[PDB]
């Protein structure tokens, strides 16, 4: 049934830019169970541009190999706006943009074998105290190590503080999903690594991080 793990790893490794501990990936595949596969998408764009194709085909490889792909809509942070200012996304915009993503993605993935989820599902129920707990798990110095934060800080461009909370949101999504693997583009390394780090801090086995080219 489940392919030998050495062969799974050969099909997963092709076309990828980096795998953070293949030693951890091989161990998960040798467990011979459906790994939970997380791929997150911001719902602001009108569609997925054709540069996502490699990424979606890699989710296809995971699903063909028997693992469970979760297609995650990061709607929570996009629907929060300013206190009384340009507005945030309505729910109507999230649901309409996500519908277009799904019709794109399901020309490749099987809908009966893919989970579609919105991270407001757990995050609507989180209190302010929950987010403070989360925020205590990372240092300001590590957040400023992200490339986009490093340039803005040195070019003396303001970084609002909630921008430091968004990667913590993405990392916790991994805990809420019990992700075994999370995929993203070459430039998402920092954010993907956040879930691997937070998971250990919450008592979970960590995820493997896999990057592919997003053209």
């Amino acid at each position: 049934h489940h392919l030998p793990a050495e062969e799974q790893l050969a099909l997963i490794q092709r076309g990828t830019h980096e795998i953070i501990s293949e030693e951890d990936l091989l161990k998960k595949l040798k467990e011979n169970r459906p790994l939970k596969i997380k791929a997150g998408f911001d719902p602001t764009a009108p569609d997925l541009h054709l540069g996502h194709t490699v990424l979606i085909n890699k989710l296809k490889t995971f699903q063909d190999l028997g693992h469970e792909v979760t297609f995650l809509i990061g709607d929570y942070t996009a629907m929060i706006g300013d206190p009384t200012t340009r507005p945030p996304l309505s729910r109507e915009q999230v649901e309409a943009n996500a519908k277009t993503y799904q019709e794109q993605v399901f020309k490749i993935l099987d809908p009966n074998k893919t989970k579609v989820r919105f991270n407001s599902e757990w995050f609507n129920q989180k209190s302010a105290a929950d987010l403070i707990q989360l925020a205590s798990q990372q240092t300001v110095s590590r957040m400023l190590e992200r490339d986009d934060f490093t340039k803005r800080y040195n070019n003396h461009q303001p970084i609002a503080i909630h921008e430091f909370l968004y990667p913590l949101v993405q990392g916790y999504d991994s805990i809420a999903l019990e992700a075994d693997v999370e995929l993203g583009g070459t430039d998402q390394t920092f954010n993907l690594l956040m879930g691997r780090t937070l998971q250990s801090r919450y008592g979970q086995e960590s995820q493997v991080c896999i990057t592919v080219p997003i053209l």
